[PDB]
């Protein structure tokens, strides 16, 4: 007797109801994204500045500045966060900035409360918090609803750029990439050094935001990137 | 009392129109994109050269030698340039070049006549043309209607690449970025001065072109952008 | 009498057959693409060193090495390799490598039939094979029909990336562009010679396939590619 | 004879004379030929042709035919071709040219002198073409008379491009470029000096650079 064995494995109502959400999330918006890349050398920097000060207590990423820069985008033009309610639209201004996490079980989207309010004592043990709760699968999942948008970076392994999900009613989210030395031209001669330029891609539904504009998103946003002391005052 | 503001804004016909013919656009059409670079360096000094000898009564800009590039390309492979009638395909022999003009009203396609005839003197002063007209509003809906296909530079922000949307029954169209300059090692050695590289991307649907053929609109494209002059006899 | 000539053409089973089960592919399946590129310098020396014993018989091909790699990428993880069953889903051990063949005709996706077995001396002359008898036509549908997932190389051109189409219910298929030498910083400091990375562009349905794991399929597979010896044992 | 006679009488024919540099445009033929000789190959007359019609689609006074009571202005370019053959004259007439490309225009010349060597085009396609072009310099003629046709307004007789003294910023190097020989005819009743002499003067600002014709 022979072979072409395979598996029929029962699926649980995560994937299955994820699934059916975005299944219709696809046909109901037409899914383009953006993608960038920005220098965070200096930000690198700013992360062993700040960590050289803050390993007293807390550890910080450098993802939790690209969400910083992501909501302060949304306050400078609350154009780029938005929800599809049909018949209207919905303009957020309070601004919840969801997260990706990679965990053995499956996709997680912790919700960031005011996350623009918070400083640099706040943010990252409010991340390291839902990924501590996360990874327990102690977070409930209307704390994983309801967000405005949400942000995933599966960078961490090397991929150049990538496609991802977003999830109705969330107009846009953000994925990124990891950072890879790419050559500048300098008026030093000699010297080429290349700097990292994180990958940022953006998704957007053309029924809800406009491509000059979150590409304008992505121009403020980039902009915060070169000099993140621009969020302030 | 709490927070939560959003916006109810009423939506145009323009965009509920827009947006209802889009959606069954994608619905019924795999969008499918195809990108590409091509240095317009030479091009450039040609903009200078022929814009040398024509200050004296208009400007000239360099997507209008794309635009013509276009039309000539499909000339030469009519596969290009099609329509999708249901039942048959709308081939067009009559090459039409819709422009995407950046407006605050919002999207404007104002609709080239016969550009693939039209001289040094006459292109440019149609695109200023429609550009004049359209800025005013005084276009009529129906001379934005109708257009084979049609062509979008977002670039002049500096976007690197993106996806468009195109209209039925249009099977192609393009989308053009902003040149950065890119390193082409040379036989010169020390000298590896980069050209600029124009971003170009392209959209097809599958059920009416396919990927090496509209691939092959881009090579003799591509080649007509290294020397423009293979466009005159 | 003026002008407006198209074309009404017949289509054909073929087409019309393939359009009718793509567009439900689309509509079902969720196409998100990966792409990455990997240096086949080693690979092809490879090809010289393979083929200067083997030119007494039969020539080598690069793609070959990469469908081999597909197949043990699919060994190593099978969860790379699945078929969706709708309410079950169907993972295959038994890989069978379709290859999409360029021909004046169509489109051709002649399937091989357990390669990841077959050594140096076979899978060349299997390809060769599926290329003879499907030039003329002699291959019938169904060995075309019923392959685990395919393979494409649309890179013959120079396209630097692009997107494909898969056919259900086939989960992810692969598609190659054409290797470009891309600087890449050495300790040498001054030879900064560029070595030739082979697009690389997977397809997944997130239905299926997630992101993290077929991008694994792409991080073992390039390190295949690094040493295919580790082919071999 | 009767119809050039007649020609003649009626017209006074008049020329006009002038020479541009094919240098670049003859490297534009080593470049444009070095892509395609792939398949066919091309000559330097066409690209003239090509700015003989983009030079009256810019100023349509050029090209034009004579009616008497009134005058025949013609919108679309046929731009006739005379060929060199045992028989006689012939006078291939091409079709729209100005919207054809470099894949087109070189293989329907050389098609009018496929079926015209054959003597298989008739004459109504050798007849009713709004002007025509002949290059009788292959001989080295440096310039001469030509014959037009009624109700042809202007035609273009050219000659062979014979290197000439061109004083350079570069001191010692004069190293002198090929001018080619254009000669055109016009008949006052119709066309007038200063007009078609600037289809030359933008005529040859297009030979100078043809990459004009793009956009």
């Amino acid at each position: 007797v022979p072979t072409g064995v395979f598996t029929d494995i029962p699926i649980s109502n995560i994937r299955r109801v994820i699934a059916q959400r975005l299944m219709q999330s696809k046909q109901t918006i037409p899914h383009y994204y953006l993608s960038i890349d920005v220098n965070m050398g200096e930000v690198l920097l700013v992360r062993k500045e700040l960590n050289k000060i803050l390993e007293g207590r807390s550890k910080i990423s450098v993802n939790d500045f690209i969400i910083k820069a992501s909501a302060l985008a949304c306050l400078k033009v609350p154009e780029a966060n938005s929800s599809w309610m049909d018949t209207v639209i919905r303009q957020n201004h309070v601004v919840d900035v969801s997260v990706a996490v990679s965990t053995p079980a499956g996709l997680i989207t912790p919700i960031v409360f005011n996350a623009h309010i918070k400083g640099v004592e706040t943010i990252a043990n409010d991340v390291v918090s839902l990924a501590t709760k996360a990874r327990e699968g102690k977070l409930q999942p209307h704390e994983f609803q309801g967000g405005t948008f949400t942000i995933s970076n599966l960078g961490m392994f090397g991929i150049k750029n990538f496609s991802a999900i977003i999830n109705p009613p969330q107009a846009c989210i953000l994925a990124i990439g990891a950072s890879e030395d790419k050559l500048v031209p300098a008026d030093n001669e000699k010297g080429f050094d290349v700097a990292s330029m994180m990958s940022v891609t953006l998704s957007c539904d053309h029924r809800v935001v406009d491509g000059a504009v979150g590409a304008q998103w992505l121009a403020e946003f980039r902009k915060y990137l070169e000099k993140p002391i621009t969020m302030l005052l």
